[PDB]
């Protein structure tokens, strides 16, 4: 008998920024799992039976909140839309090139309590 | 930051045959992950809080809606049931024959062709 | 085509035991797979969106129901609360230690219908 896991988890309503006076909502879920520290599981719900999910550095999400970052696949950076702050997500993978918006309150509420479960800093204790 | 997965799913209802008199209603969920890009995972809800969980290869059930195919645990075949097409499903582990109706599970391959196009598979 | 596993679950309401006249309410989910014969897996919803996972010994909780055992991370003993039979559950980890109150009854249930998929005894069949 052990002690496998905790999960924190929220759902957000994501914006696929589709073009300048375009949107589309993206329903999505974000798990954080103690026993993977360094990491947020984010669950797009892109059609109505189908999901794409992808994996962030919870450093890279809570960065994100306050200036640009990421190299690679994941570029996040904080901007303001339709009078709430939002984090501006562009994923690139073989497929192609996407822009979310996410709300920035419900995103850093969900990292705060990720941050009470396991506190930034102690991801080693862990591993 | 990395793309993990794609998953299609769909929810069925099948039919459990438990003879010629009568048969029984099993709800099932399939999915499809691109990350397992060849199988399809099966849940038949058999109980209240009870499941059974099959993988398939994807083009096993594919097959199934053209010909009779498979060998060992499974064999599908399609055929006519109350005027739809369904898809036979016979698993043996150490016996069960389940109808699915093929409009749906087709239109579900479909969907999975789609994100994985069959001859694919190895690029994931 | 194979059959990876059977699934056998339940809902059970657990005490969390704060102090002597004091309790909350953790809603837990029980579930016992063919695959796995020889665990049990609980999740404890321990908030509205967080969980704490754990793996116990089926033979354990079903030794829990008539005599006190376990060594190291858990503890088990039947004992009786406000008239009702419980399973007493002793978590250790370094995060927390916990007592669990369960209701005997329901447990035993459950561990009757995980006894009806995979007799103990039977469990190196699967392997």
């Amino acid at each position: 008998g052990s002690h496998m896991n905790t999960t924190v988890s929220c759902e957000l309503h994501l914006r696929l920024v589709v073009s300048s006076e375009s949107s589309l909502p993206v329903p999505a879920g974000l798990r954080y799992d103690t026993a993977d520290p360094y990491a947020v599981h984010a669950t797009f719900h892109t059609g109505a039976e189908e999901t794409v999910e992808w994996v962030f550095a919870r450093d890279l999400l809570a960065e994100g909140l306050h200036r640009p970052t990421g190299t690679g696949d994941v570029r996040v950076w904080p901007s303001r839309s339709h009078g709430q702050g939002v984090v501006c997500i562009a994923l690139s993978s073989p497929e192609g090139e996407a822009l979310l918006e996410a709300p920035a309150r419900a995103l850093e509420s969900f990292l705060k309590r990720t941050d009470a479960a396991v506190p930034p800093g102690t991801e080693h204790r862990h591993f």
